[PDB]
């Protein structure tokens, strides 16, 4: 029996993925607090740009970040087909990559134009809530000729080329549009050769650093696998002897790993297992021994409790991308001892986030003892005030997440969800981490849930009318109502609501002399009141056009405070929404919300 169900958290890192989805969600939809989102991406330029993934616990959808994350779950997909099998989760993998890909397709409206972003990092960043009420406008950048991006094209075309190899044998013709588009985004990057970084404004957040000769080696790969195409393999071992070498020697980087920016690391192995050249080769053995016995007396920092420690930023998902290369290259050499080595890492470092470390606890939101509670996500937090620090807890669990971890050499870590830097999750956080545990479900076992997801329900009334008795009165009876919309399962918006308030005519009231008047009120004061039938009577509050949404402090409420006159005579004992109502705020049970006609909060005569 295997330490962790690799199983569980193979399907729980899918769940993951599909909490990150924007656009349109299908009637499939398994996460039941995510709504539609991002429906006018793509209006700004007359296109449909909807769709995609949302990049980490923000909403900016990055084409660079999220190709790789694309590539490198096909990728692993591909070498252990079986682990993703065996967990029944394959049906949930080409879910998702189809779902990526599609959007893919979407923003590539001609051979050499690409759309690399939705969203402005700034702009996006510095509102904290739910992305089915982003109140923001979002742009839509892209590259082509007159201002290329080969780095982020290739990667597009990797990772169209990769998984066509997926859905070549379920869906040959949806395989085939991929790797046609693959082609022309591979020609567009080697023609038109740009730093995309250059182009678009990512660069304070995906600056393309070691620049593009690295994915035009990965790319072209790619495409040889997908297509067969012996010049693609031609193309790809010529460029790389460009690759980047370190420091002051003629040694190809051996320092760093595989991560959305760098892939120089992936086509050592992958050339080696390839080709079998003995110049690849030397370059995953000098990479890869770097990070388990060292080189040359150099060594990746290693924490006390057995971690690799490489950056401070995402730590983990750096390890678990080490983890799944070296568990590859594991396979394709021969050496005993090596790959005895490179196997042992991985599995110790994959361990490691899933629970076996000093702390004892998982680092994937929802598996383990003592999983995390609290990532920096927005749309999880479930904030309705525009507020990281309100509610306490994060409202919705994030099935699957891998969170940043540690961050230094010391096996430290705190659930904060104000520290992006430990605690954040992103899309190829989770990349090479399941790409491993499809590796490690094939070899070792285990066994998915079958309840899962477990269906959350909300943490009290969503959408409902908190009310009081602002000034007494023997005349009349003066409310002071608050409607409130902190929803989250999913956020939604509320531009057409009414409300009604009910009361029963008294001896002596002539229904003429009732006035409703206001001194405060931010939707509409009332002139006259509604005969139902008998000595019922209703006034009505009519808020439509105020956008009451999970987004901010005055965004989320709507003051309304109204005096209903009716002279002596008046008697409020005997009024319907009277009940309850006392000189303290609380849900007001008896006055009906409606949004465009429909009930939502109370309950009628
Ligand atoms: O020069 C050292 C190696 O750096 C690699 O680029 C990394 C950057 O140096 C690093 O600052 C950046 O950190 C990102 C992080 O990856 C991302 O998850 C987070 O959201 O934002 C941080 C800041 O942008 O990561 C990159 C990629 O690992 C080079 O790619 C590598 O060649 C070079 O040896
Ligand atoms: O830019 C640094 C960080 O800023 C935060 O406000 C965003 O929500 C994070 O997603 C981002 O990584
Ligand atoms: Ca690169
Ligand atoms: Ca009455």
């Amino acid at each position: 029996e295997p330490a962790f169900n690799y199983a569980e958290a193979l399907q729980k890192s899918m769940f993951f993925y599909e909490a990150q989805r924007s656009g349109k969600l299908p009637e499939n939809n398994r996460v039941s607090w995510r709504g539609d989102s991002g429906l006018n991406d793509g209006a700004d330029v007359g296109l449909d740009l909807t769709g995609g993934w949302y990049d980490a616990g923000d909403h900016v959808k990055f084409g660079f970040p999220m190709a790789f994350t694309a590539t490198m779950l096909a990728w692993g997909a591909i070498e252990s087909p079986e682990g993703y099998i065996r967990s029944g989760q394959m049906p949930y993998l080409k879910d998702n990559l189809r779902w990526v890909n599609d959007y893919f397709i979407k923003a590539h409206p001609s051979p050499n134009v690409l759309y690399v972003q939705v969203g402005d990092g700034d702009a996006d960043h510095k509102w904290w809530g739910p992305a089915e009420v982003m109140p923001m406008e979002r742009p839509s950048f892209k590259v082509d000729p007159s201002c290329p991006g080969s780095d982020v094209a290739a990667e597009t075309a990797a990772a169209m080329a990769a998984s066509s190899i997926v859905f070549a044998d379920d869906d040959p013709a949806y395989a085939a549009t991929l790797v046609q588009h693959a082609k022309q985004l591979y020609t567009f990057a080697d023609t038109y050769r740009g730093v995309y970084s250059d182009c678009v404004p990512a660069g304070a957040f995906y600056n393309s650093w070691s620049g593009y000769q690295d994915e035009l080696v990965w790319g072209a790969y790619w495409l040889y696998k997908a297509t067969g195409d012996d010049s693609y393999l031609a193309k790809a071992e010529y460029e790389y002897d460009f690759l980047s070498t370190e420091q002051q020697t003629d040694l190809r980087s051996y320092r760093w790993t595989i991560a959305w920016d760098d892939k120089s690391y992936g086509t050592y192995v992958l050339l080696a297992k390839e080709t079998g050249k003995q110049k690849y080769i030397d370059d995953a053995n000098r990479w890869l021994d770097y990070w388990t016995v060292g080189v040359n007396g150099q060594r990746v920092p290693y924490s006390p409790g057995g971690m690799a420690v490489l950056d401070t930023w995402g730590a983990l998902r750096y390890a678990a991308n080490t983890a799944f290369v070296a568990l590859v290259y594991a396979k394709v050499i021969d050496d005993p001892v090596r790959k005895q080595r490179y196997h042992d890492f991985a599995v110790r470092q994959i361990n490691y986030a899933l629970g076996d470390n000093p702390r004892n606890s998982s680092y994937v939101v929802g598996f383990g003892n003592n999983p995390p509670r609290n990532p920096h996500h927005r749309t999880a937090h479930g904030s309705w005030t525009d507020s990281i620090a309100s509610p306490a807890e994060n409202r919705h669990v994030l099935y699957g997440a891998l969170v940043g971890g540690p961050g230094s050499p010391n096996d430290a870590y705190t659930d904060d969800r104000q520290d992006y830097v430990a605690n954040e999750v992103a899309t190829d956080y989770n990349a090479g981490f399941s790409s491993a545990l499809a590796m490690l479900v094939e070899e070792y076992g285990g066994t998915p849930l079958a309840d899962f997801p477990p269906t959350e329900e909300p943490d009290g009334p969503e959408i409902f009318v908190e009310a009081q008795i602002n000034t007494p009165g023997t005349t009349f009876t003066e409310i002071k109502a608050m409607i409130r919309n902190q929803s989250g399962w999913p956020a939604r918006m509320l531009d057409k609501g009414t409300f009604r308030y009910w009361f029963t005519l008294d001896e002596g009231v002539d229904p003429a002399d009732i006035t409703v008047s206001s001194a405060y009120n931010q939707c509409a004061t009332p002139e006259d009141v509604h005969h139902v039938s008998g000595d019922l009577y209703y006034v009505e509050i009519d808020c439509t056009g105020e956008k009451i949404f999970p987004g901010g402090q005055s965004e989320h409420r709507r003051e309304v405070q109204f005096r209903i006159a009716g002279g002596p005579g008046w008697d409020p004992s005997n009024d319907w929404s009277f009940q309850g109502i006392g000189n303290e705020l609380a849900p007001a049970p008896y006055i009906v919300l409606y949004d465009d006609g429909v009930p939502v909060w109370g309950t009628a005569p």
